[PDB]
């Protein structure tokens, strides 16, 4: 059958530590007051949860409360120990209260409010200073989660908060986080489509950190080259023939050689054949100014087929992209 295949990085992590940390099942949750939150506005709601803008009437300050659906309630208690786990950390958002809903009579989650700025106004005038600098902001977030034994696995814009005035950035929506283990086989069905790993769309569930490193490369290409989103899939088997369009499907029957995986017979009849297409083929007069050598030797670091080879977050920290970037 496949390959066994462990992280590169942050292997032993939730071994060393002691078994609170990692289990959540365990873990006794602190309830707070609902009353000390007033509800103000519904901001959104998912498959998942329903999100209002909300004040703490014990300090006056905005907060915002996710109130979860019976379908989230259930793997409630890892969402809830991987926020605790991470508080405090480097632009990871901070769970300031968990409390029983009145109405729901499901857990609410009490975040620190974002001021955050318009995905379309960011996508739209983030300069290329802007997008290397917000790049460095996600990468100490990802790394400080890895180092923490835990995997985001929904990385994408929806999930980064950024209140531009102040340049403050936050990782969201922990919900499809989890601790990594080694030889785990996990449930392929994370992450949003378009940010899907080569990983998630041949099946292969022994996989790691590094598939946050994917979805944060797609998120860099469809920036700075202006194509949103970069791999447009109509589904999960046109999105590893989009992928295939790009990195070329020599690398691809590679990959799948190396893991000893069996692509899906029905790719057969979809996939082609791709030669690997070279970054500039992607820029033109509209994108030339958020392009640079360094922005494409990085991108093609982390867009890489095989999980084990795409840069570690720290890795991509050292990278000559970020040389410019203030510290
Ligand atoms: N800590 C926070 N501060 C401010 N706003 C938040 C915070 N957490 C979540 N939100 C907002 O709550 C709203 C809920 O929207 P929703 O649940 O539909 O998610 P979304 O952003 O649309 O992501 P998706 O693309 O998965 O739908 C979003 O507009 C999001 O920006
Ligand atoms: C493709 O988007 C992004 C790509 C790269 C970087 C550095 C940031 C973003 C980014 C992140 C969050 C938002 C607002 N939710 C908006 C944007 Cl444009």
């Amino acid at each position: 059958g496949p390959v066994p295949s462990r992280a590169r990085v942050y292997t032993d992590v939730n071994t060393h530590r002691p078994s609170e940390y990692w289990d959540y099942e365990s873990h006794v949750v602190e309830w707070g007051n609902q009353d000390d939150y007033q509800l103000v506005r519904k901001l959104g709601r998912g498959k998942y949860s329903e999100v209002f803008e909300a004040i703490n009437i014990t300090n006056n300050e905005k907060v915002v409360v996710k109130i979860l659906k019976p379908v989230a309630a259930a793997k409630i208690k890892r969402e809830i120990k991987i926020l605790e786990n991470l508080r405090g950390g480097p632009n990871i958002i901070t769970l300031a209260d968990i409390v029983k809903d009145p109405v729901s009579r499901t857990p609410a989650l009490v975040f620190e409010h974002v001021n955050n700025t318009d995905f379309k106004q960011l996508y739209q005038t983030l300069t290329d200073y802007d997008i290397r600098f917000y790049m460095y902001e996600i990468l100490k977030a990802l790394d400080y989660c890895h180092s923490m034994g835990i995997m985001h696995r929904d990385v994408k814009p929806h999930n980064v908060m950024i209140d531009h005035e102040h340049r403050k950035l936050r990782l969201i929506d922990w919900g499809l986080a989890e601790f990594y283990h080694p030889g785990q086989e996990y449930n392929v069905r994370v992450a949003s489509r378009y940010f899907k790993g080569p990983e998630l769309l041949v099946d292969y569930q022994m996989y790691d950190y590094s598939l946050d490193m994917w979805s944060l490369g797609c998120m860099l290409a469809s920036m700075i080259f202006r194509k949103e989103p970069f791999f447009h899939g109509h589904d999960n088997y046109d999105q590893l023939v989009r992928i295939a369009k790009v990195l070329g499907t020599e690398d691809l029957y590679d990959y799948i050689d190396k893991y000893n995986i069996e692509l899906d017979p029905r790719f057969n009849d979809i996939l082609g054949r791709h030669s690997r297409k070279r970054w500039e083929r992607f820029v033109h007069s509209e994108n030339q100014h958020l392009v640079s050598p360094e922005a494409l030797d990085f991108l093609d670091k982390l867009l890489r087929y095989d999980h084990q080879s795409r840069l570690t977050a720290r890795e991509a920290m050292e990278h000559p992209y970020f040389y410019t970037v203030v510290k």
